[PDB]
C-alpha cells in the first residue's frame, strides 16, 4: 500500500515524510492562501478557487475567510454548508459534511492523531480517524471535533465543545467534553 | 417591520435573504478584508478603516489582525479597548463595549442564534440576543461569550471560558461554563 | 530596572507605555505581517522571516500562516517544531520550547498576566508568566496554555484543553481544566 492508501484505510502512515501526501498538501495550502487573499465580495473567483480546492462543484457552500484544510479532496460536500471565518478541515481522515449545515466560526474538524510514545510519533507517523457531520446540523462557534467522530443528523453542538465522542441525531449537545443535554424536536413545523 | 428592525427588536429575522442585511454584512467584510491586509504600523490607514467600519470616530479602540465583525456599526464601543487578534464580534444583536477593556485574542462575541429545529434553522431565521460587555474588564484568550450575556463592570474572565449566563461586576469567572470563583477588589489602590 | 528588565524579571513592568517594548513589539508585528502574506510555498523566503523574528537560525521549525508573538526574540526554540495555523505565542515572559514538539491549531501560549484590579490594570501594568514546553511533546488543536506554566517532556495535551496548572512529564492530560488522566509509556519500541 502507498501511505495515501493507508491514510485512507485508518492505518498508521507517514503522514510528514510521504512525497506524495507532501505535494498533496502543499497544492492545498498555495489554494487556500489564494482564497484567503481573495476579496470576499469576488464572488466569481472565491467559487472557483472553493471547487478547485474540494475538487468539486459545490451548491452553495459559503466559505469565510481564513479557511484551511490538509487536502481538499478529502471533504466531501452536501448542498448549503455555511462555514464562517478561521475553520480548519483537517482532512487526511475523510470529512463528510451533509446538506444544511451551519459551522460555527473558529471550529476546528481534526481527524488527524499522533502515536502517543514519543519514538513514533517523532519518525511522523499518523492515523486518521475519519469525521461524519450529520445534515440539519449546526454548530456554534469555537467548537473542536475530535478524529473519528460522527455528529448525528438533526443535532446542536454549542458554542465551545470539544466533540471527543459521537452525538446521537436529534440531539443538543454541549461541553467539555460534550455531552447531549437533550432531544431536538424537529418535527415539521405548522 | 423590515427585517433589519426585527433584528434590532429580538424579534426571528430573515438574517440569509434580507437583501438590505446581506448589503451591510458585505460593506463590514470587504472592510475588515481591507483592514486585515494593512500593515501594523499604517496607523493613520488602520484607524480610519476601524472607524468606517464602526461607524464612530474611536478614541484608543486598539483592533489586532485580523478582526471580523457583521455589522460593525452594531458595534457600540468605548474608548480605551483594546482587542487582540483574531476577535470577531458577532454583532447583529448589539455589543456594547465600556471604557477600559481588555480583550484576548481569540475571544468570539457572539450574538447570533439559529432556531433548534432545523426546518425553521434551513430557512435563515436568526434571532439576536446583545452582549453587554461592562467597563473596566479584561477577557483572557480563547474566550467566547453567547447571545445575551452580560459582563458586569469591574470583572475578569478567565482564558478558554464559555460564558453561557451573565456575570455579576467585580467577580473573577472562569470555565466552561463560566462561573464566579471570587469577587475582585476594585477600591482605589494606596 | 529597564522596563524590559522588569518584564524578564517577573516584576509588574509598563508593557503598554514603554517606548522600547512597544518598538520591539511593532518590529515582530511587522515581520508576522509580512510572513502571513507570504505564499506557503515560498520556502527561502518563509525561513528568512521566521529566523529574524525570532532572531536565531531555526532548525525545522514549521509555521503555517498566520502566526503571532508579541517579541519573537523571547521564543526559545529547539529542532523539529512544527506550529499549525492560527497560533500565537505570548511571549513576553519567555516561552522556551523543546525539539520535537508538534503544536496543533488554534493554540495559544499566553505568558501576560494583568492586574485584577482594574486601576493598576488600567494604568498599562502586565507581569509576565514564562512557558516552559517539554521536548518530545504533542499538543492538540483548540489548546490554550496560560502563564507560568511547565509542561513537562514527553507528554501529550488534548484538544481544547486549558492548561492551568503544570504537567507532569510521560503524562497525558485534557480539558478545562486540564487535568492529567494517565502516564504515557515513552520506552524504545520493538
Ligand atoms: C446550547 C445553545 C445552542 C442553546 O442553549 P439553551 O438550549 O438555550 O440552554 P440554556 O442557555 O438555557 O442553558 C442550558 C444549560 O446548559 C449550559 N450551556 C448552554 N450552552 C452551553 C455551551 N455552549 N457550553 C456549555 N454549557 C452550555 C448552561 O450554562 C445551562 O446550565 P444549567 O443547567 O446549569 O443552567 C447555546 O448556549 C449556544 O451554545 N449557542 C451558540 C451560539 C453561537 O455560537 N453563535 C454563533 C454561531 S451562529
Ligand atoms: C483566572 C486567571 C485570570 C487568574 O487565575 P488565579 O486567580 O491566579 O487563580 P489560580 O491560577 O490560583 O487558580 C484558581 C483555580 O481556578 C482554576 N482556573 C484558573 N484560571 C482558569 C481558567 N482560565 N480556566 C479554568 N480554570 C481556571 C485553577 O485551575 C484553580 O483550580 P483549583 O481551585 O482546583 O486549584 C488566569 O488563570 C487566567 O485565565 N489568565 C488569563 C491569561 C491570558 O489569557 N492571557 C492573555 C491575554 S492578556
Ligand atoms: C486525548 C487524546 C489525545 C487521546 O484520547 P484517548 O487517550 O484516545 O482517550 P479516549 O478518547 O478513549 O477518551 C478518554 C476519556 O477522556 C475524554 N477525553 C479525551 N480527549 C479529550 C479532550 N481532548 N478533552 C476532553 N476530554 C477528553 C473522553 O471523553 C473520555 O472520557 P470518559 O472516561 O468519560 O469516557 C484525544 O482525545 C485528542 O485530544 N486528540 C487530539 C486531536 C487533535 O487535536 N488533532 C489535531 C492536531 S494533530
Ligand atoms: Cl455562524
Ligand atoms: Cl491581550
Ligand atoms: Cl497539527
Amino acid at each position: 500500500m502507498t501511505e495515501k492508501e493507508k491514510m485512507l484505510a485508518e492505518k498508521w502512515y507517514d503522514a510528514n515524510f510521504d512525497q506524495y501526501l507532501i505535494n498533496e498538501r502543499a497544492r492545498a495550502k498555495d489554494i487556500c492562501f489564494e482564497l484567503n487573499h481573495t476579496r470576499p465580495s469576488a464572488t466569481n473567483k472565491r467559487k472557483e478557487l472553493i471547487d478547485q480546492l474540494f475538487q468539486t462543484t459545490t451548491d452553495n457552500v459559503s466559505i469565510s475567510i481564513p479557511f484551511d484544510t490538509d487536502y481538499g479532496w478529502n471533504v466531501k460536500l452536501g448542498k448549503n454548508v455555511y462555514v464562517n471565518t478561521n475553520c480548519y478541515f483537517m482532512d487526511g481522515g475523510q470529512i463528510t459534511i451533509g446538506d444544511n449545515v451551519f459551522i460555527g466560526p473558529n471550529c476546528g474538524f481534526y481527524t488527524a492523531t499522533h502515536p502517543l510514545n514519543f519514538h513514533h510519533r517523532n519518525e511522523g507517523f499518523e492515523k486518521a480517524g475519519p469525521i461524519h457531520i450529520g445534515s440539519n446540523t449546526w454548530f456554534g462557534g469555537h467548537v473542536a471535533v475530535l478524529p473519528g467522530v460522527t455528529i448525528g443528523e438533526g443535532s446542536v453542538i454549542g458554542a465551545g465543545s470539544v466533540v471527543t465522542k459521537d452525538i446521537p441525531p436529534h440531539s443538543l449537545a454541549v461541553g467539555n467534553p460534550c455531552k447531549v443535554v437533550r432531544k431536538i424536536d424537529n418535527d415539521l413545523p405548522s
